[PDB]
C-alpha cells in the first residue's frame, strides 16, 4: 500500500467554547472552535478508559486520512483525559431525524440528491479501499438540506474482504450476518437499505422482527417492499442492491450514474403528493 501521509492535528482545549449537549447515551457537544490569533470561529460537533481511547482513535485515522466533499471532515482530536474527536458541525442533524421531521415538505428532487450524494461518498471510499460497515440514515448528516455527508466510521475498516462483535443485523448484506464478510458491495447492500429508509420518510427497516430471524428471511427470497412513492425504476435499483451474488449488485459509480439521471427529472421517477462575524464552516477552512 502507499503511505498514509494524513496530518493528525491536536487541538488545545482553550480553543473551544459555547459547548452545549447535542446527545448523548459517549456524548456528542455542539461548540466552537476558534484557532488562536486567527480571527475565526469554526462550528464543530466534538465527542467523547484504556478501551474507549483506543476505538475513539481509530475512528481518529480513518476520518483523518479521508478528504471528500460528501464524507465528514474531522479538524481534530483533544488529548485533555477522554480523547475527544472534533470534527466538523453539520448543523441539520442526521439524515434520518431530518426525514421523519420533515416528510410533509420533502421533495423527489431532494431525496433523488441525497442518492447521489450518498453514492459518491461511497465511491470515495471505495476509491480509499475503505469499507464503512455501517452505512444507514442515522449516519449519514446534513449540513445544509442540500449537501448531506458520511459519518460515523467507527467500524470502517481499511482493507478481498474484512473478516470480524455487535453489529446492525437490519442493514448487513446476508453473507455478512451468516459468515461476517464484510466488503465494498456488502456496504452496496447498506447503501440500498439506507435508500429504502430515506423513500419511506423515516421508517424501520423489518419493523417488528426480531434480527435473529432477518438471515432466515433474506434467504427465503424476502426483502423489503417497494415505497409508495416509488416507480419500480427506483425499487429495481434498491432490489438490485440486496442481490444475494455480491458481484451482481450495483457499483457505486454506477449508482451515482443511474441516480444522476433520474435527478435531472425527478417527478418522473418519485411520486409524492404535493411535490410541485468571522463564523467559518470547516469546508472553508483549510
Ligand atoms: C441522528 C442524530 C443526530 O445526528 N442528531 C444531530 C446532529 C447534529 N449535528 C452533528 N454534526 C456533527 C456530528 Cl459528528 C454529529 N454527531 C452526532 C452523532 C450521534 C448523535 C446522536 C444523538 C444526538 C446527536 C448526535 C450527534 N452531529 C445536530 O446539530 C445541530 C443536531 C442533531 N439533533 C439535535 C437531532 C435531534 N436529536 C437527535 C434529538
Amino acid at each position: 500500500e502507499a503511505p498514509n501521509q494524513a496530518l493528525l492535528r491536536i487541538l488545545k482545549e482553550t480553543e473551544f467554547k459555547k459547548i452545549k449537549v447535542l446527545g448523548s447515551g459517549g456524548t456528542v457537544y455542539k461548540g466552537l472552535w476558534i484557532p488562536e490569533g486567527e480571527k475565526v470561529k469554526i462550528p464543530v460537533a466534538i465527542k467523547e478508559s484504556p478501551k474507549a481511547n483506543k476505538e475513539i482513535l481509530d475512528e481518529a485515522y480513518v476520518m483523518a486520512s479521508v478528504d471528500n466533499p460528501h464524507v465528514c471532515r474531522l479538524l481534530g482530536i483533544c488529548l485533555t483525559s477522554t480523547v475527544q474527536l472534533i470534527t466538523q458541525l453539520m448543523p441539520f442533524g442526521c439524515l434520518l431525524d431530518y426525514v421523519r421531521e420533515h416528510k410533509d415538505n420533502i421533495g423527489s428532487q431532494y431525496l433523488l440528491n441525497w442518492c447521489v450524494q450518498i453514492a459518491k461518498g461511497m465511491n470515495y471510499l471505495e476509491d480509499r479501499r475503505l469499507v464503512h460497515r455501517d452505512l444507514a440514515a442515522r449516519n449519514v448528516l446534513v449540513k445544509t438540506p442540500q449537501h448531506v455527508k458520511i459519518t460515523d466510521f467507527g467500524l470502517a475498516k481499511l482493507l478481498e474482504y474484512h473478516a470480524e462483535g455487535k453489529v446492525p443485523i437490519k442493514w448487513m448484506a446476508l453473507e455478512s450476518i451468516l459468515h461476517r464478510i464484510y466488503t465494498h458491495q456488502s456496504d452496496v447492500w447498506s447503501y440500498g437499505v439506507t435508500v429504502w429508509e430515506l423513500m419511506t420518510f423515516g421508517s424501520k427497516p423489518y419493523d417488528g422482527i426480531p434480527a435473529s430471524e432477518i438471515s432466515s428471511i433474506l434467504e427465503k427470497g424476502e426483502r423489503l417492499p417497494q415505497p409508495p412513492i416509488c416507480t419500480i425504476d427506483v425499487y429495481m435499483i434498491m432490489v438490485k442492491c440486496w442481490m444475494i451474488d455480491a458481484d451482481s449488485r450495483p457499483k457505486f459509480r454506477e449508482l451515482i450514474i443511474e441516480f444522476s439521471k433520474m435527478a435531472r427529472d425527478p417527478q418522473r421517477y418519485l411520486v409524492i403528493q404535493g411535490d410541485e462575524d468571522d463564523v467559518v464552516d470547516a469546508d472553508e477552512y483549510l
